[PDB]
């Protein structure tokens, strides 16, 4: 049974940091790329969509153009590792990641944004 | 007795990715800022200086300007968390942490940075 | 504003001789040995060890001993000296003085080694 | 008989700091994996599940998540030990657990927390 | 992967009657009564200790003695069956099937028991 | 007559796995972290030194930090146990625990590693 | 923070004379005798083992009967000096010295030995 | 009513190899050195006799000299191991373990020994 699970379905991540959080998807012998689809999306915005070979930056929203970037070298290791560059009040909320490697499968995280008062200052208005 | 301590102190990183390597160093109770002083480099190159609250960056070298910073967050936990991002493969090497709060220690930490041709190339040839 | 501070960022000393390298930091009034430390490195093997009250030699190099040894009343100088006795050619080197007094601070200190054609041969 | 044993039926914790308890199975000559299975759980909260050779975290409770753990090495030497850090008041109850080596047995430990108001306030409220 | 099944994860029984709780587990042609194990208990209280073929006794909680039995004609058809005998109130509670058969697992069985005024009363004084 | 106790003398482990062995001392009822100090040393190499609360950071042997760590959630059951995680070639050889708990004992174990050619023949040339 | 020290971790002492090794543990006030354990060894061979005020001789090993003592009036000095009588080329090794004195430690000694030609022969074969 | 339980009544070895037969009995809870009594032999050649502490060899077989040790580590487990050494022709037969523990018991155990034709005819001509 294909299953994708989480480490961590919640992060708290400081306001102009960087983040990493991750998907574990079963991969037994060596990786057959051209059968993996990796979807990274937070409330209906698309992040990430990685099928065959490299990303696709047709459907990126545009708050995470050069700011999200799914690690490759761990998804030989069964690793679904989302990086989001300069995290910001908006980057808070639920994140899905949804894999098919074989079987398919999906799972949720949270992402709570700790800010000072000034940038919650700017995103209040 | 003070000892700062690595929970790791290898760090392989695929290039253009961002990296958080730390440093751990005790706190009880309640973290004293004023008595906090948190020093990164590498190969003699000044990351980051975090003195009483706030980091200086006046001798902060070209190569981490915008790029590198300690998550302060952490500090309370008593962990010297430096991240750097779009790691190039000028970031492999050796990574000094120095902290003193009440007393004084510095750990190592390596950097390896794995890379596509493409990458290693344009590094190869600058 | 603490600061270390190095007279001289090289020295050139001629083998087997004796070479005492040194930093000082600004020290006020009376000097709270309490609250002072000294380290003293050489290309990541630690030379000094200077915590509270005296030196501490559980994690010195297999290069120094009974070799080296930080003059200590110095310290009401400010003085965190360091002298190598009977200078060998792998002791040239980057050194480092790590501070902690109040403030921390660090200094790096090049160190060449001349020698006739008797030792050279390692 | 098959017999599971246990030096202690209760532990007293601290909050915030480590506890290991111990079940005892008997194991002749050297451990065969593929016949031991080995339950974790607390008041029907599945803590650890250990089939074949390596654990089961699909069943594992939310609240032990990266907090519980099945010592494995000393499973060869008879002893089934869960390691639960940073101790939570939610951690106190009963825990139980089941081996299956052959034979099948499960005992019951007691675990109580002792916390400082603060941390017990901190709880009361959720 | 030997999993225990249940067809009825609730059982709801009146007072006085018989009741037959069952635990299903996968046998396939034949059963080697040498290596199953069965054990029903509620809430600590154990029921029956079904050990290499015959249940142990000494083990049973004084309140279920002559009263509980397990159908050892219908562990060939992959069934754990327990019953109990005149069902008081205090049989009401959640039940556990333990089972060793080759693998290894366990389920919860929860039952509600109905009563009239005065078995009612005779629970409560 | 305070006497320290090995249930194994002897371990076979294999290269890249994770090793605990147990030394055991009596502790009746309560135990007195005051009155604990817990050597734990591999042929003149230190790699444990528990005085007082906590371990000694700096006596340890540079080949044995990140990897060695005393479990000390099982002192409260009478059980110093040294915990080597990622087994190397160079953990063969007799490890030896010191105990002073009122009375003082030591006792020695002897651990075997066994490796494949290619980490045999790391060490072999390293 | 208890620390036995060692004024010379080596010896190089002659074939046949008598040798005294030291290791000194700081004794504050007079000496309490019934808190003081002094354990002399040398490659897992007991040499001496001082406990509540007198020497434990049966663990002691052959080779070091009625040859090795410790110096008793330098205990309350602070100072453990074990001597050992006609040296013979099997001392040549590590010694260790364990003391526990309301805190514990250990340090090692080295021990060199030289000899005639005589000894050495009849040593070597 | 003690017991001594042979789990294998019979081994098959092969000529210079090595080979451990066992006895159990039943040590409760813990064992008492004082009250165990175990003979070990082979057609009334007396092997091990195992009194009070440790072995004494006085009625030591002039035929199992160096090779033959009884496995402490296993008495208190209820567990009385002999081992034999460097297997050679003179080995097979029967054996008997005589345990006195509280009541006594004794078991037979048949050893016939494999060899190659070498082997075989240094022990057919002498
Ligand atoms: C030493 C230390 C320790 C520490 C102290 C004692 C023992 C072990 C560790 C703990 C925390 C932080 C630091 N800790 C500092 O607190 C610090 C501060 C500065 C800035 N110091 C200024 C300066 O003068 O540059 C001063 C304000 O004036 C450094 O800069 C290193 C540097 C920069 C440029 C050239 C050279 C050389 N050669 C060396 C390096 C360091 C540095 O490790
Ligand atoms: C664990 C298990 C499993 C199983 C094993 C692993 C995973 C999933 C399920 C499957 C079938 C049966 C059993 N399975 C048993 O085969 C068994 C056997 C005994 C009897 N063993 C005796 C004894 O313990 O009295 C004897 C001393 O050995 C039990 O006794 C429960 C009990 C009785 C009294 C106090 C306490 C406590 N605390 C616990 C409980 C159980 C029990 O679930
Ligand atoms: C550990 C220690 C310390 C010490 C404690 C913690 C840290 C640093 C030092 C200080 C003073 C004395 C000792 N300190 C002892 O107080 C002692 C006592 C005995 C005798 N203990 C009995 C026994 O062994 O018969 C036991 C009660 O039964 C020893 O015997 C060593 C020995 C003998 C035979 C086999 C093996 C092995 N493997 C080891 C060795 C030692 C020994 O260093
Ligand atoms: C071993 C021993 C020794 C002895 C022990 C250690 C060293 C040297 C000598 C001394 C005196 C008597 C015995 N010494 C026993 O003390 C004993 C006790 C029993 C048990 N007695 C039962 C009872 O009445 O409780 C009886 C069954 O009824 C035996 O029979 C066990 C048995 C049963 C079935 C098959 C075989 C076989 N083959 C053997 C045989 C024996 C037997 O030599």
């Amino acid at each position: 049974a294909f299953t994708v699970t989480v480490p961590k379905d919640l992060y708290v991540v400081e306001y102009g940091s960087n983040m990493t959080i991750e998907c574990k998807f079963p991969v037994e012998k060596q990786l057959d790329l051209a059968a993996l689809i990796v979807y990274w999306e937070m409330e209906d915005k698309n992040i990430i969509q990685f099928v065959h070979g490299e990303e696709d930056l047709k459907v990126q929203h545009s708050s995470y153009r050069q700011r999200a970037r799914l690690l490759k070298d761990q998804l030989s290791l069964g690793n679904a590792a989302l990086q989001i560059t300069d995290v910001k009040l908006q980057d808070a909320g639920v994140y899905r990641c949804m894999i098919s490697y074989g079987g398919a499968d999906y799972k949720r995280i949270t992402v709570k944004v700790n800010a000072p008062y000034a940038a919650a200052l700017e995103h209040h208005h």
